[PDB]
């Protein structure tokens, strides 16, 4: 059994301006991502969308589901059912929800159904108020069901098979004993496996200028050195958490003996980003919101994490500013440099 190609999207809502905060979704999609990058999937990952950015994510997801390809996508987040229908709650839903301002699923689902694709895959992790399609729906540190399911993810059988196993994992904890929390809707008529490989990839001029937008979409601006006149030599450098959210962080890499202190931070960022100046220019990644990347950031640098990257329109010019003293001098002075990185990661896209 071969796929055509493996593309997922996942999205994760948990900074909801009407509503009660999620931690899960956080870890779930960071660990989610890595797993199906592992399994050599295409991954698009996304956190705190309001209802325009999911339904513009979504219907770009559903154009790659061409006849072959395997899909997944999963959602982690508030959720609600209202008269045999679920809906995912976008970050901007207002208290109380409306079903137009929220995506129905069997309105996905409906199109996935339409779609000749080797296997489409659909996970709802939500927190309750032929297309071989395998619907998995859940309604309960990582939350349950991806605790449960990345223990399994990896492994060479069937997904039904593999997902029904995580049913009778979450049907054994303490936590969801003998509770309704997973259910599995599958038409899956053939052995699929997330695990299948690719078939041979091949130059066709549309599926290729779609890996390189992908890749295009995940590019990172480069490593910075600023030079400022009194010497010192500041680092700029750049890391992802998620497709819309991106680290950034600052060292002075050189400073002139003669200079007695150095601090180097970064303000005057697109104000579509709603960067707070009190969340930025921090001393470590967490101080920020930033758990996962964490460790792999260098140390001992100045952090500010710019999630929202979907939200920027132009490119992303923000100043690195200095403040710096001189041997024997009472006075700080303070200087200035503009910097341009393009736009970064999803902001590529033109949204
Ligand atoms: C058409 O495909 C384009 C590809 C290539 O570039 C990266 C994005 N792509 C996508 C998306 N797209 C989006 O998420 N689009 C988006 C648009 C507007 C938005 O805000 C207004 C937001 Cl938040 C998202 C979704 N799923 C996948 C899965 C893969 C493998 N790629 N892929
Ligand atoms: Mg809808």
């Amino acid at each position: 059994p071969l796929a055509k190609d493996k593309v997922a999207l996942l999205i994760g809502n948990m900074n909801y301006r009407e509503h009660p905060k999620l931690k899960a979704p956080l870890v779930d999609v960071y660990e989610l991502t890595n797993l199906l990058r592992q399994l050599d999937f295409k991954v698009v990952s996304l956190l705190d969308l309001t209802e325009y950015e999911m339904r513009n994510a979504v219907d770009e997801f559903l154009l790659l589901l061409d006849k072959g390809v395997y899909g997944l996508l999963y959602y982690a987040g508030h959720g609600y059912e209202n008269f045999g229908n679920s809906f995912m709650v976008p970050v901007d839903a207002p208290n109380p929800y409306r079903s137009e301002n929220c995506l129905c699923v069997q309105n996905i689902l409906k199109l996935m159904q339409e779609k000749e694709t080797g296997l489409n895959v659909f996970l709802l992790d939500m927190c309750r108020k032929t297309a071989n399609i395998v619907f998995g729906y859940a309604t309960c540190a990582n939350g349950i069901f991806m605790k449960f399911l990345k223990d399994r993810l990896l492994e060479d059988k069937k997904i039904t098979v593999l997902l029904d196993e995580v049913a009778e994992d979450m049907g054994k904890c303490h936590l969801t004993k003998g509770k309704q929390a997973l259910e599995i809707r599958s038409s899956l008529s053939e052995k699929r496996a997330l695990t299948d490989p690719i078939q041979g990839t091949e130059y066709s001029a549309e599926s290729l200028v779609r890996n390189l937008q992908w890749a295009k979409a995940h590019e990172l601006p480069e490593s910075m050195c600023l030079k400022f006149d009194c010497g010192v030599q500041i680092q700029l450098g750049f890391a992802a958490e998620f497709s819309n959210v991106m680290i950034i962080y600052t060292s002075i890499v050189y400073k002139p003996p003669e200079i007695i202190m150095c601090d180097a931070y970064v303000t005057d960022f697109p104000l579509d980003l709603d960067i707070d100046p009190k969340d930025a220019n921090k001393g470590t990644p967490e101080e920020t919101g930033s758990y996962l990347v964490s460790k792999d950031l260098p140390k001992h640098c100045l952090y500010t994490r710019l999630s929202s990257l979907q939200k920027l329109k132009e490119h992303l010019v923000f100043t690195v500013c200095l403040s710096y003293q001189y041997s024997g001098l009472e006075d700080t002075v303070e200087d200035k440099q503009e910097v341009n990185v393009g736009k970064p990661l999803i902001a590529k896209l033109d949204m």
